[PDB]
């Protein structure tokens, strides 16, 4: 049996932390993760002081092959607007990508604002103020909601841009994507992007959104999944799922990574990660789909198998894999 150590991204952790439960009690092998954010992360994982890194943000090749690391996409997730508008129902409100970056900018501050109301209709918006939230930590979940809104509002992208820690125009800072769920959840009026299990988990109210297509869609398993009908895995991992095209496609979806080392120093804990993780293809799709977060498709677990087979080795060139 075995104990072992992975930090960063919270995005995927309620599944992380799912699988790593029944690991445990189907093989006894301890997995303790640590949910610090995916700048932390990948700290973490160069500095060498945990088994494996997470990150919804993906490394460059020629920034893997510069650290000796390899990556790895392990699920789904969608990002939603958390919101506590009193009155209003989950999936009511309907907001689309312009608008959701005016209240971003602090263009927008009352939610009954004209741009608002136009969008919903039949709406009875009160004349509540927006307290918007963001993160306060390095966040790949800032990463993902930032290159989305950098497409739909040209002001965002020229004047604050994208990135997992920005120069955030207006907002109160919460920490990880639980931080922001609990901000929501205790100030009347705010709105802030958290991963969807966060949302569900804690019966938050969320929106739908517009999709690339002109269409109102709302967030669920299959809408994220769809999302990512159209990439290409087998250019590369790396895909970018935010504002794409099809029917019922999240705009904002986002798939995760894992990064390990290339040259194992520890080849007994390497053998031990990448079997968690072959475990958890193998077997952790219902969980997985329990938690709202989409498998990715066969075809990308055996072309990560492959990439297992000949990236991962001990300091004897031998696989480990």
């Amino acid at each position: 049996e075995a104990s072992l150590t992975g930090a960063g991204a919270t995005f995927p952790a309620p599944v992380y932390a799912k699988w790593a439960d029944t690991y445990q009690k189907e093989t006894g092998n301890k997995v303790n993760y640590q949910g610090i954010g995916s700048s932390g992360g990948v700290k973490q994982i160069i500095a060498n002081t945990v088994d494996f890194g997470a990150s919804d943000a993906p490394l460059s090749d020629e920034k893997l092959a510069q650290e000796g690391l390899f990556q790895f996409p392990t699920v789904i997730g969608g990002v939603v607007l958390a919101v506590n508008i009193p009155g209003l129902k989950s999936g009511e409100l309907v907001l689309d990508g312009k608008t959701l970056g005016d209240i971003y900018l602090g263009k927008i501050k009352k939610w009954d604002d004209e741009a608002i109301a136009k969008l919903n209709p039949g709406l009875k918006l009160p004349s509540q103020n927006i307290a918007v939230v963001r993160r306060a930590d390095g966040s790949g979940t800032s990463f993902v909601f930032t290159s989305y809104l950098a497409k739909v509002n040209e002001e965002w992208k020229n004047n604050v841009g994208t990135g997992s820690t920005v120069k955030w125009p207006i907002g109160l800072g919460g920490k990880g994507n639980d931080g922001i769920a609990a901000f929501v959840q205790r100030l009347p009026g705010a709105i802030g992007y958290v991963e969807y299990a966060y949302a569900k988990q804690n019966n938050l109210a969320y929106t739908k959104l517009i999709s690339a297509d002109g269409k109102p869609v709302s967030p669920t398993e299959e809408n994220f999944a769809n999302a990512a009908k159209g990439a290409d895995w087998s250019k590369t991992f790396a895909q970018d799922l935010t504002n794409q095209k099809g029917e019922d496609a999240w705009p904002i979806t986002s798939t995760t990574f894992i990064l390990i080392h290339k040259d194992q120093k520890k080849p007994e804990q390497g053998t031990e990660v990448l079997k968690f993780f072959d475990w958890a293809y193998k077997t952790g799709a219902k969980q997985a789909n329990d938690l709202d977060y989409a498998s990715l498709p066969d075809s990308v677990v055996e072309q990560v198998r492959a990439a297992w087979k000949t990236n991962i080795k001990d300091s004897s060139g031998k696989p480990l894999y």
